[PDB]
């Protein structure tokens, strides 16, 4: 791909994260917590799931960033619209506001309804995320692998201002601690 120039500089929002998140000085890293981080609640914080989003709002243009999910064995990515759900039970769909993917049991999946099997031969250890706004189009990219395409999104209907949008999973297994990174441009 050729998409790269589009790079923005994307920050998390600390009043976005469920409270079991630490968030870097930089703003750049997040990881799962030990246990509550000693934050207030909000009703912006994801409640249920360890979800946080960026600060950066898009309703125009193209964006493009990248994300380290290195030694990861549970995580989701994408972009959602700002008034997504924040408290409860809820599935990563297009009905619901969120556009993503995400590794899960060693299987890469889309997050249609129903979700979309991967075929990804290099498993990643950075992804590339490019939304363009006009065309309604959010597609995938394989760092690891020379750029190559993951999935595309398309037909997308956004119906609102748009946030990078991320998941470090949960770590029952011991296995999944590892943070996700925004890599520099
Ligand atoms: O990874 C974990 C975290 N988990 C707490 C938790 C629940 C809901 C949302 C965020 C955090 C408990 C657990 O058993 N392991």
């Amino acid at each position: 791909h050729h998409h790269h120039h589009h790079m923005v500089h994307i920050t998390l929002d600390r009043n976005t994260a469920n409270s079991w998140l630490i968030i870097s000085k930089d703003r750049r890293q997040v990881r799962m917590g030990d246990t509550h981080q000693n934050v207030s609640d909000n009703k912006e914080r994801f409640s249920n799931y360890p979800m946080v989003l960026g600060a950066q709002r898009f309703s125009s243009g193209k964006m493009y960033w990248e994300v380290d999910v290195t030694q990861k064995e549970a995580w989701d990515l994408g972009v959602c619209r700002d008034s997504v759900q924040r408290k409860g039970q809820f599935s990563l769909s297009p009905e619901n506001g969120f556009w993503t993917i995400w590794l899960w049991q060693d299987s890469y999946e889309a997050g249609t309804s129903p979700q979309t099997t991967l075929h990804i031969q290099v498993p990643p250890c950075q992804i590339g995320i490019f939304v363009d706004y006009e065309a309604g189009v959010v597609s995938f990219y394989n760092i690891t692998d020379h750029g190559s395409l993951i999935y595309t999104f398309s037909e997308c209907v956004f119906a609102g201002p748009l946030r990078p949008f991320f998941n470090v999973g949960f770590n029952y297994s011991g296995g999944n601690a590892a943070p996700l990174k925004l890599c520099p441009l």
